[PDB]
This record gives structure tokens, sequence and C-alpha cells, in this order.
DNA sequence: CGCGTACGTGCGTTTAAGCGGTGCTAGAGCTGTCTACGACCAATTGAGCGGCCTCGGCACCGGGATGCGTTTTTTTTCCGCGAT
């Protein structure tokens, strides 16, 4: 009685890839944890700079 | 190279840094405890990849328009000399 899945960035509201972005900083050697909410607002911030660029 | 004065020098005056010290206490830093949060795992499936087709954006062309650099002949300007 699986629920269906709803990705991270439509939790957060985001376009870039909040599950990849935990998956780098997972795999990227930075510290042994990674805390929920650290791809979340990095994810937000290379979206808003994207944009910025894009504009 | 020649002209004007901004900076270096020195000296006499004035300022406040440095020093050694005491006194007070904010907050750095440590300890132990409890628990929320992240890692790990296994099953499940949809996001995003590689592959493939299409057709409009863009590169490249020639032509014509226009912006502008250059020179020579034309009008205004700023002097510039003394002689007053
Ligand atoms: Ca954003
Ligand atoms: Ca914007
Ligand atoms: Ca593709
Ligand atoms: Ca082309
Ligand atoms: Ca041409
Ligand atoms: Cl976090
Ligand atoms: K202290
Ligand atoms: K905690």
């Amino acid at each position: 009685a699986r629920a269906k899945a709803k990705t991270r960035s439509s939790r957060a509201g985001l376009q870039f890839p909040v599950g990849r972005v935990h998956r780098l900083l997972r795999k990227g050697n930075y510290s042994e944890r990674v805390g929920a909410g650290a791809p979340v607002y990095l994810a937000a911030v290379l979206e808003y700079l994207t944009a910025e660029i894009l504009e």
C-alpha cells in the first residue's frame, strides 16, 4: 500500500534536483553526514543564480 | 630645460600610547544525558538519459543606405602688435 512518489524538488517548490544534489554532497567527500535541508537549500541557491544569469 | 611649490627636515610643543597592576564577570568551553535525525537497507517505479527525426533560427550572401574620416577651400575667432 505504498504512496505515489513525489520528488523532493516538488515538495521544495524547485526545478533543480534536490535528490541529485543530496547524492553529490554525500559522495563528494565534504562531510560524514548531510542534513535533510542542505540539498534543498543548495539546489535553491543554484536555481536562483541560474535564473539570474539566464534573465 | 625652466619654472613653481609640494614635500622633506628639523625643532619646539602637545598629545595620548604603553606599561604594570588590580578588580569584575561575560562567556568560552567542558561534561553528561536524551532523542531527533541521518545512515543504511531492500523493494518499487518514474525522472532523465541516449537515440532519433524536423524544420525554423541563424549563418552567409549581395545590395543599398548611411555614418563618418579626410582634405581643400571658406567664415569666424582669438589674438597681438604697438601707439593712446
Ligand atoms: Ca528559486
Ligand atoms: Ca528572476
Ligand atoms: Ca536529447
Ligand atoms: Ca549553418
Ligand atoms: Ca556585405
Ligand atoms: Cl539540514
Ligand atoms: K574566556
Ligand atoms: K538532535
